């Protein structure tokens, strides 16, 4: 029978398992079928896909971080172009502009899912600060002065943190200075997404406002020598009052209560990302699939994309990931109006915004990971004293970078 093979990326500690979950039906109506997936790391996955496409040797399909499909679609040759072989009216608009190359008429991803990061809170640490999470991390200024009474109050058996988040060079680093970006009013890109436009006075106004936070020692800065993964994990086991997250964490946490009766699931909320200057803005990622020019199962590979954006594939890839999915009809299912996951929806429904799509950006997210990761490195004072003035020049450098990479 014909043996699809596909690349995944992780976001929970059973990848594959959870992926043929998903397929079984799949596999089940089409038993000529099967196919067999193989995380790659995220780290790893950007180099990997690339040399996929230039050598020849690959998978039939392969996840791919949303902001990179231009990247990826705009090498000669590399994935088979999809526009009119998926019926698209079925998704929800708003997540097919990163299938595209931007300017281009031209798809060469299937959206698959959907995610966005919200404040996590916690409901123990908050009633013991005086803070009201309905409210009280309704704005950025309202945000930091509940985070002035969360810092250092001793909950349980030891003195939390504000706010917990990640420093260390990973891809969200520059997805966790967006939003602060786009809510202080400035943007990585012009409307045409060919030129670098992060140094404006209202872009230097959300990162002096985010990192500043550290300076202020409203965030944890030991957790900025630390990854994406560390804090989440950190989080779970209750060492901060605050974390902007994706909704994957939720499973995490609810295995960890039904492995040990680690309880922090028990004692989390979730609220949208703090209003800035600008209005509420939020970051909206995700994943799509594609195909490899390469495959020599061109046929079944497009039949399996067509049941990945299958409403009941959509539904129970979400119940099992707790990502959000990218077909409307997935969210007449009840499962969504859990209070967590609302959350989720509403914020990327009416307040999220993706990068632009277009083919140099995945380079321009290794140069930001480098380049505002020095940032964190200021504000922990390793080489000198911390100096906004500093901040200003480093992010001076990699606008200038990313101009060249456009
Ligand atoms: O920037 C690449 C890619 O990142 C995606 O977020 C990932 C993140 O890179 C990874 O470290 C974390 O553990 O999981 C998230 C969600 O899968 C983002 O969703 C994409 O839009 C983006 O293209």
């Amino acid at each position: 029978s014909v043996k699809l093979t596909m690349w995944i990326m992780p976001n929970s500690d059973t990848p594959d398992q959870d992926l043929l979950k998903v397929v079984k039906p799949f596999t089940d109506a089409n038993p000529h079928i099967t196919v067999e997936p193989t995380v790659v790391d995220w780290s790893a996955a950007l180099t990997k896909i690339t040399a996929a496409a230039t050598s020849g040797e690959a998978p039939d399909i392969t996840q791919v971080g949303s902001t990179w499909t231009a990247a990826i679609g705009a090498m000669e040759g590399a994935l088979v172009e999809l526009t009119g072989k998926i019926d698209t009216s079925a998704f929800v608009e708003s997540t097919l502009q990163s299938a595209y190359i931007k300017g281009t008429d031209k798809m060469f991803g299937m959206p698959w899912f959907t995610e966005t990061r919200a404040l996590f809170y916690r409901k123990d640490a908050c009633e013991k600060a005086g803070v009201n999470p309905e409210t009280d991390f309704a704005t950025w200024d309202k945000f930091k002065d509940a985070l002035k009474k969360l810092n250092g109050i001793e909950v349980d058996g030891k003195k939390l943190a504000a706010l917990g988040m990640p420093g260390k060079n990973d891809w969200n680093v520059v997805h966790n200075f967006s939003w602060w970006i786009y809510g202080a009013g400035g943007d990585f890109v012009n409307e045409e997404g060919t030129q670098a436009t992060f140094s404006s006075e209202n872009a230097l106004k959300g990162i002096k406002f985010y990192s500043e936070l550290a300076v202020e020692g409203l965030m944890d800065e030991p957790s900025l020598e630390k990854n994406t993964s560390d804090i989440e994990s950190a989080f779970g086991d209750g060492a901060y009052a605050t974390a902007f997250m994706g909704p994957w964490v939720i499973s995490s946490y609810t295995k960890n209560k039904e492995e040990n009766g680690n309880d922090l699931i028990d004692k989390i909320g979730v609220t949208m990302v703090p209003e800035g200057p600008a209005g509420r803005y939020a970051f909206m990622g995700g994943s799509n699939l594609v195909i490899f020019n390469s495959s020599k199962n061109k046929d079944e590979a497009l039949e399996l994309l067509k049941f990945f954006a299958s409403k009941e594939a959509q539904v129970e890839y979400s119940k099992v990931s707790k990502m959000l999915p990218v077909v409307k009809a997935a969210y007449e299912d009840p499962y969504f109006e859990d209070s967590l996951m609302k959350v989720f929806k509403e914020q990327v429904d009416k307040y999220g915004k993706h990068y632009a799509s277009v083919p140099g950006w995945a380079s321009a997210e290794v140069i930001f990971s480098e380049g505002l990761s020095k940032i964190w490195d200021n504000v922990m004072e390793v080489d000198g004293a911390y100096s906004y003035d500093k901040t200003v020049q480093i992010v001076k450098d990699v606008e200038s970078q990313i101009n060249q990479i456009l």
